[PDB]
């Protein structure tokens, strides 16, 4: 089964390279999606793939991050089945 979830990390996660450690975390998960920084200080971004593979990219967004990064919180919603993905690749968004 695929989902997609969409997610948005708070804490020190601008100025730590989060997307890049992000995308390579994703990619190596067997994830696509994208990552993007917001205006407010935060990361967000969608993943999608298998149920399993989600799960173990979640606990990474909540637990540990980038190298440098400290983790506030990470807020998950529209989780959803999907019937195909909507990406090829995990996408760092400039």
């Amino acid at each position: 089964t695929l989902i997609s979830v969409d997610y948005e990390i708070f804490g020190k996660v601008q100025g730590v390279f989060f997307r890049k450690h992000t995308q390579a975390e994703g990619k190596k998960l067997g994830l696509v999606g994208w990552v993007q920084n917001t205006d407010r200080g935060t990361v967000q971004g969608q993943l999608q793939g298998p149920i399993s593979k989600v799960r173990h990219m979640q606990e990474w967004l909540e637990t540990r991050g980038s190298p440098k990064s400290h983790i506030d919180k990470a807020n998950f919603n529209n989780e959803k089945v999907i019937l195909k993905l909507d990406y090829s690749d995990f996408q760092i968004v400039k």
